[PDB]
């Protein structure tokens, strides 16, 4: 029997686990201690939740460790681990309803929204990864054989083992996925770290994976702080492997710990400065609904959003008037109101770093066109944002605001490379886009771009079947696709003579 | 015009460059400091060699960054960068006899051996990788459909840019050569710390890229300290990866550095304890060739060397007998004579180390059956040695040697299990190996052994085609095979609507 | 509505379709003609069903036509045709007692069999293609660029279009399952063929892809005759590819129809007459096991049966004892008894075959130690038969009985070339195995054995991500794992210049 | 010392093998019977050559099959096989001037292009393929386990064995060096029969492989007639596969021999008439260029020749205009004039078939806008071509003319469907284009092309590392790229359990 707040909200009435969940188990952390989350529309304590300690990360990984070793996840045909993956991937879109509306609670997702994307691309998440568990394959090699005899060389593919995945909270639940499919369905047990801040459909995900009959100990979720909870998981010994997204800073901090206890293996899904260039020949009006997307998604909290936009100087001032029209029309409101087209931030922090930020854009000398500010009402909401005016050395040319505020920068007519190399002048690498017609452009504009993901004609168009990942100070690795499968396995090399 | 120093030695004239080697040319280090190399057969001096300083690598990372954003390394064909490392590849064979004569006079690599393996497997790493350059591709991914639009997601394969190779003394020109071979291949330019105690083929090799034609900054080399040189390439803002291969103490360190710096890539080669099981079912005689060779091979300087042997009980006084008696056998002596089958340690420091490691065996309680000691000779010369009655607790059954010292317990007879989980009993999981004619036995063996590789009824048998790397402590990342270009490779996601 | 034919038996109310299906409706063939099918255990008639005429082909090749190039199956997204066959499978697991009965009535499989096998692997084979929909990809290459312009080269994997299955009556409804699970999650539509003998488990699922949404005209499902129906499929102008499962004789002919009107592609799976070699140092009492199940397994009517096993002579006689002792203890009786385990064959022309067979076998001088006979009761029994005294000159050590009859030969003590020379002197090429303890004796053996699949110390091991063809006149191209795909997709190159 | 024809011509001393090559020797023909080979640009006799007999073949093929039986080719490294084809790439580039002369000479190949095309790319084709042999792959399967014991599935790749390869006149060198690299990088041994009417650089080939110590009996190379020595390999019991390049009505009678034999598998390169598609938002100069160059490239003797040209409405008579102007400023001449455009046809009876050709356009009311008759001069040379108001259901819009002829019609401005589906109502598939510089319209037309080559903003733009193979009645399988070492290789599963 599990403990649950209940809330009758959204037609519905939702049942949220909030303690730790350890062995198969909702436990208390160590001596009872709690922490509160918060609901961004309102500024409420949704409910009390465990706040796990060191002590209580040893029983996770011990619990994962067990289930790896001597548990049935480790004994299953991997088509076994498939069903059971595409199973919870069942259980997940007979509970959508409910998963949305605590991320909406949680998290201020545009219910809506929270439905095709924090929730529906969760849903795909599992049932591509279950898909890839029986299709995982070694090589045989053909090898120089030690004449007079013969050599057989055969790679194996094997789990790594037990994971550690640390999180953000700008899609608690997707976020979880993306990374925790890949890792399961490679067969390895794991320890999970939501961020504190958005523990809830994590917890949720937990019930459900009792409801899949996904064995004891292959799922461990931890709510509680990174410097102390993530920390522990990146030092464990018996911790073999990190799936980490977030900032640089914490990002670099982790390799670091990977590297001081045990070389564990790391992937970083790192911060983003992503550049859109907009040529003049582009579709103005798609390139202003895509440009619109392409910053104001999920109220900017996105770590692939155009950070920047270059839009060519001969229609420059056409679609800066032709953007704001269409940012009037935005409907700001509570997540579960269905007009509702963009939702609050976050978290509070996050608002007054994003207020910080446009002072110091104003400051600076940009020209600010529209919001900048907190949208007068309870909880957390910020107003689409939109500078004009940006120069390349300015402070918001260069630092992810990781909000609703759009950077907008003109390039001469007919000036490809030298936009480019303002594009590329960051250490960030996530992703880029381009809007043109001219295929010319387009293919040459990709190629010179410096981001793991280039858009083109489109934004936001992720697939939980292509890698994505950043270069540079974004980090390494990938998730989605078959690439995202060689960050949770090991390849073993056999080779005999006969 | 460039400086050699000239030798005549073992029927050829040697024409060794001793100087950095950075943007094409051969070049004093700053403040033309040097230091010098030793022969370890006579302990004698070879000559003086460049010792880099910061400035040298800043200047070198420079001349990298250069070749691959506007030489013409960046711009040719795939195919043609193909050609290029096959011609690199032939020069190589032109001048097997020199590299491997100067292989022997700087490391004390047995010149038949070098031959075959310190150089022949080089020239077959260049061969095999510079096959794969027009064969490396991308996917083109089956992605959902932005309905009533269309959608179309490639990926492109791309290089990294500028990365740093930092290599050991065991196989110089080898170990240089696998990871070389692979960035190259890749689209990639380098800068290269050889391990300061073994320049000179490196610096031979560097040379030889000359004489092949590629372009002037591709490959850089510095001879010089790792607390220097390697320190300033794994901190350098340009650098965006490591290769490393060392022992897991620098690994981790080196890692820590990449993490601080700008979140480059790493790959990790690190140490191995890799344990040989014999069981009683084997051929015998083919046994003790094979388990010697597991030790002995190469001096004992091979990361994969079997660090402990563990023999069933019923035939164990018997596999002891007959290794003492093939031990008698082997020929210590200068590596240019063509009966030597035993070649001095490659440094006295490491010489020493391997004394103070045979004592704390005899120390512990270890039963030294034979060697232990250096021959007295001039260099560097160590005895073949023989270690029984090794208990699971003992520091020489825990710690790599890195030498020919073998290293034997009992395991009882018709056990299985048992023995795997003492062979497992470590952090490290480079390597591996089994003996028996039992098919069972092999397969379930090689199941559950926890190393990169797993030999069975062979040792030592590594190939270009065959990915090289380990688990655990041992590191992550593969060297050789398709698998090793991933390291030296980044993925591009494109996403067009249309 | 739909017509089905009632029938109460097994505790169960069958529902059983028996029209013609053709753009997702059961319709009665032309003129209304029909004919019997006929129950294997009491030569009963089952139903009528209907008898498809030239004109039927025609109009379910144009509905296979219509629902690919403007129906629903061309336009979703690869991951949603998964869902559709993955969705199909679940209908096929909540219809499976059900289907295992049709199939005990119509083929005379042992129902719990059927239950395992028949059905059960048909059920992994949908979701194991399912999973593949998703991520059949193609390629980016890197191609000579024709300077000073750029080139892109990607390939696509598409969908061949309309295809044609035609297959035999050993495993009516697995076999209809491996083709038509590969074809669909290609993306291609289809019309199949079932044996004339065996329409009842291909209408039942038939309606089976109605229940779980498969759009209309994708499945049409085709009762007839070879030499009418399957004819015309393979002369049709709009069929483009054939998948073939049969005899040697007809697959020439099918493969010479294709020629002569379209060049479609075609892949065949023909007959075997596989070697499985038993040494001396076996576990004998597995090989007698496994050797049992090599011929007796679904009455011998199994294309991959060993048709011809080679005893070590020191071994044989015992070997040949076992064997008999095993032989007597099988159950002979109706497929529906829980007790039996060995049912009839599957239809009378068949038994005649088996029984003129096994005259042969006796005129020619081998030993008819057991069997050979029709067993004295109603419906088409057929006495498990081991032959010995085998010579490779005898009819039957060449020609395939497809029923349950163990043929064996000696070989003497310590011969492996000589075994391999007499197992591999046939044109057939399907399948093969040995049973040895010695690892090198395995691994030398496999190499040689000049066949589609290699069984070591195991029998029948088939697997859905196994791939599974012939060598030489056993066909070509793969049913079962990755490899299947590639007879139902084509690849197009697309390269630009920019 | 094999017998040669000589001729001093184009600065060298020719020496030309002219005898059948079998088993490593140059051989006369049974009853030493010759045939004419004929220059096409004087219509004189070049030499006498041997005329393969039936008994000829089956030397051929006897010596292939002990050569891939029992010859060393079937006991080297796949690694040492890819040397060897290496190194008969280099011999075959040290004699390229003679080679490129030969082709001059035999089939009227302009002397400048054949360096680069017929030479050039055969050259980097066995390069190419060479760098496969050592990486041609199996893989290690995830199969479900037989609890309580354990399965490994592995499969290995191997070669098919004998191979018959049948190639055409319009490139000889380079068609035969097409499938001849993958056949043999894949392993195999194989019999050549070149295009009667150009045998001689096939001969010269051959003895190219004895420099580059090819094993005897590897290569084997058979002139004479296709309905003689074709048919014979085709017929032939032992040769396992054939690649076939050619008319699509030949394809279907050597699928048809294949079947009746012994079902040895087929690729089959047939015929094109390749649509492209220009539209009015193109660069009109640069598609006069490649819109020329995609019919008179190689004298159109090129089976993806653009075989009908779709030119929007509003650029159509300007198109035309350039056409005609570009196309009275082609030199046409003897192949050896360095200054030649446009050689002669490949022999007098295709001369001749072009003529009827176009008096057959003319006739059914297309219009002549230029050439359409044989120059007046010695040996057979056809004057470039060009046809405007074609139509839909002409002669000329159906059948292919592999000839220098521009077969126009016209698209109406703003249709996309509809022209593609004239481009596509052909039951060729072989190739196509599309000249736009809208990225939409360039990535939707080359989705819906039904064609196994779609071209962008280029023509001819071949790579021997990108696929090419033909859809529909053009045939299907690949030449070039990974996806040609499919149709020489086979799949072995390995199955074991332990
Ligand atoms: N897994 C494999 O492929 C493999 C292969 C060969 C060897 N090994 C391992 O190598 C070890 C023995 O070699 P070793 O004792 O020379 O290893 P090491 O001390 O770790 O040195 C390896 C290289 O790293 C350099 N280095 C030292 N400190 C550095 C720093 N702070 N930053 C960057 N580079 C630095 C060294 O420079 P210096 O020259 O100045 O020392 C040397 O070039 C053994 O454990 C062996 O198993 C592994």
């Amino acid at each position: 029997v599990i403990n649950y707040v209940e809330k009758a909200v959204n037609k519905l009435t939702l049942q949220m686990p909030y303690q730790l969940f350890i062995g198969g188990e909702f436990v208390d952390a160590e001596g009872s201690k709690t922490y509160n989350t918060i609901n961004p529309t309102d500024g409420s304590v949704i409910c009390q939740v465990s706040l796990a300690q060191v002590s209580d990360v040893d029983k996770a990984v011990a619990a994962a460790k067990e289930a790896f070793e001597n548990g049935l996840w480790g004994k299953i045909n991997a088509r076994d681990r498939g069903r059971l993956l595409y199973r919870l991937a069942d259980v997940m879109e007979q509970h959508q309803e409910e998963l949305a509306t605590i991320e909406a609670l949680d998290a201020g997702a545009v219910y809506t929204l929270a439905l095709k994307t924090h929730v529906g691309m969760s849903i795909q998440t599992f049932r591509y990864f279950a898909g890839w568990c029986d299709k995982i394959q070694g090589a045989t090699i053909p090898i120089n054989q030690a004449r007079p005899n013969r050599n057989l060389t055969l790679t194996k593919k094997e789990p790594v083992g037990v994971c550690g995945i640390v999180i953000p909270w700008n899609y608690p639940l997707m976020m979880l996925s993306w990374k925790t499919a890949a890792c399961l369905a490679a067969g390895n047990t794991v320890v999970i770290k939501p961020a504190q801040v958005t523990p809830l459909t994590a917890l949720k995900f937990a019930e459900l994976t009792l409801k899949a009959g996904i064995p004891k100990g292959v799922v461990n979720i931890l709510p509680g702080s990174g410097s102390l909870v993530g920390q522990r998981l990146s030092d464990h010994p018996d911790v073999r492997k990190i799936g980490f997204t977030g900032s640089t800073e914490v990002g670099k901090h982790i390799m670091k710990s990977c590297a001081l206890s045990n070389v564990k293996k790391v992937s970083l899904e790192l911060g983003g400065k992503s550049p859109l260039i907009i040529f003049a020949d582009c579709d103005l009006n798609k390139a202003v609904q895509m440009g619109m997307s392409s910053v104001f998604f999920n109220k900017g909290e996105n770590s692939i959003a155009a950070g920047r936009l270059f839009v060519e100087e001969s229609i420059h001032n056409q679609f800066v008037q032709k953007v704001v029209e269409e940012v009037e029309k935005m409907k700001i409101g509570n997540p579960l109101e269905r007009d509702t087209n963009h939702g609050p931030q976050n978290h509070e922090a996050h608002l007054r770093k994003l207020v910080e930020y446009c002072q110091r854009g104003v400051k600076e000398g940009a020209t600010l066109v529209c919001g900048g500010n907190q949208v007068p009402r309870p909880g957390f909401f910020f107003q689409p944002t939109v500078f004009t005016d940006v120069e390349d050395h300015m402070y918001i040319a260069k630092e992810e605001s990781f909000g609703p505020i759009m950077i907008i920068s003109r390039f001469a007519d007919g000036d490809v490379d030298a936009v480019l190399s303002r594009a590329n002048a960051t250490e960030f690498g996530l992703a880029s886009g381009v809007f043109t017609r001219d295929i010319n452009k387009a293919l040459y504009v990709s190629d010179k771009l410096q981001a793991g993901t280039v858009f083109i004609n489109t934004y936001n168009k992720t697939d939980v079947a292509a890698p994505f990942g950043g270069f540079k100070q974004s980090g390494f690795g990938k998730d989605l696709g078959e690439a995202a499968l060689n960050e949770y396995l090991r390849i073993k090399t056999v080779t005999f003579e006969y």
